[PDB]
């Protein structure tokens, strides 16, 4: 029913912005989705300025005012074999490939103006690199996913998922390399930034709260940072999205709890629109950050006014399809409380058609943040339930690590409960499961382990077999999988939908990017083979020249359109 396409394509098309830093003297560096693809722009108060030629994937963090931007573009048609390109800001649209770096999964990076420090992954290692005038140097080989946080002088700070789901903090030297890894018996570090005193300020997420610590690298000492203003310290945040020093020394922090964040400057809370904020930068004296919300696509506003600098306005009608939204606390199987964001659709009755949309990750969370899938779903006439199952971020360390070694176990029990809640609360008249990635893994775990729960399910870029996916993984994922599963082949086998297909009883729609190197297509072709033989009902959509990263309005459409079509079809019985 085309009345569906009109809105879904519109929600997809709305320009989306993310903030990166201040470059070229004093212009904001931003990444926005606009024109039908992901590009990098300079903004200076008026018209925006495209920096790259063809679509990119992202930009490396630039120090304040540097005169160049390092683009990160996939040169593998989706497989995510990134190549790094340099662009001088005075000469927009001219790129010089950094041929010193061979294509790899570029995980993160910063550009000091003189040196380029990033972390990449290959079939054999995740490493911390540095590319300056003398060429490429590997500063350290890392255990698993590691991301660069900040560079001040020779001191490099980063975050690393080096074991058991915990995030550790590491330091290295830009000229002499090396690696130090600081662990915190109390939890995981969520952000880092180097202080003028050359100590590492970091967010620390413990079982309960999230606190500000100072970590002296010279040894490893940790102590609570004391801020000038006490506002911050009296809010008790659950997580710290990002923190960092502005040019003038003031400490900027973005803390969050229950799905919404606040921004503090030296401990003094600055007013910011409700929702969630990205990094904070000092621009011409003023404070800029990125704002988002279930009803507001990622935009860039001024603080404290909230006035928008760059923003893809969301239309009135489409804005009107989200009748409301709540944060609920679904009662799980073990007595656990699953924070769940719900979205009543203005186009469905109550009770009515509901979709338990499962977030990916698993270390992610459903928060007060723009979500294209849930929005279009509301648009198509379905209420949306988004449960922060155990393994989610944003609710403490204890809740986040409960998934380690237990995939397709407890979190799945939390997803089922969200359904149980949707039905018993009066919101649902019928139930569907839909998700991309770990979310799509969950659809597959729900349909197999728990037939009868949902009327049908949509699994996009889904996990299908830990064993095979493993042997097809680069150093970052293989390690990441070794962490989720605990490494036991009993878990990898027993917690793989591919092995319990006989149990399926509902209609399945498989959507998968042909070149996805995060969740490979190969196992999904075996699944389809299994579905066929067992005489199971299913439809599938494999997408051309695309990977896990959806960075063009055509791939987003090819991925969301089939989904909404599938569900609208099941809804009419
Ligand atoms: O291999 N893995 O363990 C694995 C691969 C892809 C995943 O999905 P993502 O979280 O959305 O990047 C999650 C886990």
């Amino acid at each position: 029913f085309s009345r569906i396409v009109r809105d879904v394509e519109r929600l997809i098309a709305v320009e989306k912005y993310s903030l990166q830093g201040v470059v070229d003297g004093d212009k904001l560096l931003v990444v926005g989705f606009s024109e039908g693809s992901v590009n990098a722009y300079l903004y200076d108060g008026g018209e925006t300025v495209k920096l790259n030629r063809e679509p990119i994937n992202s930009v490396l963090d630039p120090h304040y005012g540097v005169g160049r931007v390092i683009l990160v573009r996939d040169v593998s048609k989706g497989a995510e074999q990134h190549a790094l390109f340099k662009v001088n800001t005075s000469r927009p649209g001219e790129e010089q490939r950094l041929e010193a770096v061979k294509p790899m999964r570029i995980l993160s990076g910063v550009d000091t103006g003189e040196a380029v420090v990033f972390t990449g992954a290959t079939e054999d290692r995740v490493a911390l690199y540095a590319l300056d005038g003398g060429g490429l140097r590997e500063l350290a080989r890392l255990p698993g996913f590691g991301f660069v946080s900040d560079i001040r002088g020779d001191l490099i700070a980063g975050l690393g998922f080096f074991g058991g789901g915990r995030v550790s903090l590491f330091t290295s030297n830009l000229s002499s390399g090396g690696l130090r890894v600081f662990d915190s018996g109390e939890g995981s570090f969520s952000s880092a930034s180097i202080s003028p005193g050359m100590k590492v300020t970091a967010g620390l997420e413990t079982a309960r709260e999230a606190r500000l610590v100072t970590v002296d690298p010279r040894d490893g000492s940790v102590e609570d940072l004391e801020l000038p203003s006490k506002d911050f310290s009296s809010y008790r945040p659950t997580a710290i999205t990002w923190l960092g020093y502005l040019p003038d020394g003031r400490l900027a922090v973005v803390a969050r709890r229950e799905g919404r964040s606040a921004v503090f400057i030296d401990g003094e809370r600055v007013e910011a629109p409700q929702g969630n904020h990205g990094r904070v930068v000092l621009w011409r004296g003023k404070l800029v950050t990125s704002h988002t919300s279930l009803s507001t696509p990622p935009r860039i506003v001024s603080l404290p006014s909230g006035e928008p600098l760059l923003e893809g306005g969301l239309p009135e009608d489409l804005r009107r399809s989200i009748a409301g939204s709540r944060l609920v606390w679904v009662e799980s199987f073990d007595g656990s409380r699953v924070p769940t964001y719900v979205l009543e659709s203005g186009r469905a009755p109550t009770p009515g058609p509901t979709v338990v949309l499962v977030h990916g990750g698993p270390f992610a969370e459903d928060s007060d943040s723009w979500d294209t899938f849930a929005a279009s779903l509301a648009a198509a006439g379905f209420h949306v339930v988004m449960p922060n199952y155990r393994g989610s971020t944003g609710y403490g360390e204890e809740w986040r690590l409960k998934i380690i070694g237990d995939p397709c176990g407890g979190e799945l029990e939390d997803v089922s409960a969200a359904a149980r809640w949707a039905r018993e609360s009066g919101l649902a008249s019928e139930l569907y499961i839909m998700g991309y990635s770990y979310g799509g893994y969950m659809t597959l775990c729900a349909l197999t382990m728990k037939p009868g729960l949902f009327k049908a399910g949509v699994a996009g870029a889904s996990v299908v077999d830990w064993e095979e996916m493993y042997e097809l993984s680069d150093a970052a994922f293989r390690n990441f999988i070794e962490q989720l599963t605990g490494g036991s082949r009993e878990i990898m086998r027993s917690r793989s939908p591919i092995n319990h297909v006989d149990r399926i009883k509902e209609p399945l729609a498989l959507i998968h990017p042909q070149n996805d190197s995060r969740t490979p297509l190969k196992p999904l072709l075996r699944l389809m083979g299994e579905l066929l033989a067992r005489g199971k009902t299913f439809e599938a959509h494999i997408i051309p020249d695309a990977g896990h990263a959806i960075n063009t309005m055509e791939d987003a459409v090819k991925i969301l359109l089939p989904a909404v079509f599938f569900l609208a079809t099941q809804r009419e019985r």
